[PDB]
């Protein structure tokens, strides 16, 4: 029905919000400390100098493990 | 029909994915350091010393912005 199409479209986008800001293809698992925007794939995080949302210093990345994780 | 109660149950389970795995009632927001277990909101985090999924030592709890989170 039209609501089954709702849903779909519901749960396309939560997908979507998991996957990396910069390569779109991975999911997300590395965040940027200490500001913690939680945004990248662990392949685009390891050069960024600075935070991709909100600029400040990236001093280190911190793998997270995330109950969601399927990739 | 039958379509539409599945993908609610796929819904439902996405979404309690993304809470606290102890008090089940807030979101997922704070990772344990340095183990990288993230699975539990702020308040739960706090109250934790050693981490709930592998026991390891919580050295400190870092706040994570999640592109997911969702509020009133
Ligand atoms: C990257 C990137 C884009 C942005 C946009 N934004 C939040 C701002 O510019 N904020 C103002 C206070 C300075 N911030 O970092
Ligand atoms: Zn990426
Ligand atoms: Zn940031
Ligand atoms: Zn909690
Ligand atoms: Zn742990």
């Amino acid at each position: 029905s039209q609501q089954t199409r709702v849903l779909q479209e519901k749960l396309r986008k939560l997908k979507e919000a998991m996957l990396c800001m910069v390569c779109c293809e991975e999911e997300i698992n590395s965040t940027f400390c200490p500001c913690g925007h939680t945004v990248c794939c662990e392949s685009c995080a390891a050069q960024l100098q600075s935070c991709p949302v909100c600029r400040s210093r990236v001093e280190h990345v911190q793998h997270v493990y995330l109950p969601t994780h399927t990739s």
